[PDB]
């Protein structure tokens, strides 16, 4: 059995490793990275903190759980790494080192940058102070400016797929769903016009104006009824908004703008005097 490189644009390698010796019967993964620890887990597969043996970096591996079902199972998991490819590279956006294929199953090897800010909440177990929540809003909206800056929609913004590295900065992962200008999205930070049919950038800054909202007020956001229409009508349910500051609500006003005609872009956001460097 032998694994096989899923090739990119920017795989920064061409190349196995010495270590690998292909007459093992232990897959690619486990003869060339020191299994650290499991970040997170779920009906998609498993996501490891590893060390390279061939040079000793930290990364993270995700792979998938089950052998493809079929060439269509393998296509969507392979579009992962075509949208990492479309993405390039950018400060706050997560880089694919390289990926391969053993056995029916994906791996991704990415730079390691930390808990998913969804982990960190857990953690934090209350709203997180405003100072934080400010400069998460802004990595991921320098995110978003690259991604949208070049036709790419990301379409799953929200805080399971954003990462925290160090010094309190953040870069946006998790690049499944997304689709050059599509997926079943999680419907509790879909966009409005999502449901209409209609696809575009503007559906990213949605999704993390309701991402933001979430993790500045501690409130679990609803998947459908009468709720979920609360949040897409304009204005912000005013029990959890308390707290906010008049620049946060402000902006998160803007953000959540139902009509994708004349919600801001992210470069329009970051221009604003409270998203100042
Ligand atoms: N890079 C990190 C990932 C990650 C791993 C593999 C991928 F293909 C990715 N795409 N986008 C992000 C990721 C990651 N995944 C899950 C959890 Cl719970 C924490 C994580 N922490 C990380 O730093």
């Amino acid at each position: 059995l032998q694994p096989r490189r899923v090739s990119f644009r920017g795989e920064a390698s061409e190349t196995q490793s010495p270590g690998y010796d292909p007459s093992r019967p232990e897959s690619f993964f486990q003869q060339s990275f020191q299994r650290l620890s499991r970040l997170g887990h779920g009906s998609y597969g498993e996501v490891f903190k590893v060390r390279s043996k061939e040079d000793g970096r930290l990364y993270a591996v995700k792979r998938s759980m089950s052998p493809f079902r079929g060439p269509k199972d393998r296509a969507r998991k392979l579009a992962e790494v075509g949208s990492h490819e479309k993405v390039g590279q950018h400060p706050c956006c997560v880089r694919l080192e390289q990926a391969w294929e053993e056995g029916g199953i994906l791996y991704l090897q990415t730079e390691l940058c930390g808990p998913s800010l969804q982990q960190h909440c857990e953690a934090w177990g209350a709203s997180l102070p405003e100072a934080q929540v400010w400069g998460y809003l802004r990595d991921t909206l320098l995110a978003l400016a690259h991604l949208h800056s070049q036709g790419l929609v990301h379409l799953d913004v929200k805080p399971a797929n954003i990462f925290l590295g160090p010094r309190g900065r953040c870069k946006l992962g998790d690049f499944g769903l997304l689709v050059e200008l599509v997926q079943e999205g999680d419907p509790r930070y879909m966009a409005p016009e999502l449901l209409q049919g209609s696809y575009g950038t503007a559906a990213d800054v949605f999704s993390l104006g309701l991402t933001i909202l979430e993790v500045a007020c501690n409130m679990e956001l609803p998947h459908g009824g009468e709720g979920w229409q609360q949040l897409r009508q304009g204005y912000l349910p005013p029990e959890f908004t308390a707290g906010l500051s008049s620049e946060l609500r402000s902006v998160l006003v803007m953000m959540l703008e139902p009509d994708p005609k004349l919600r801001a872009t992210a470069e329009a956001l970051l221009a604003l005097p409270v998203l100042r460097q």
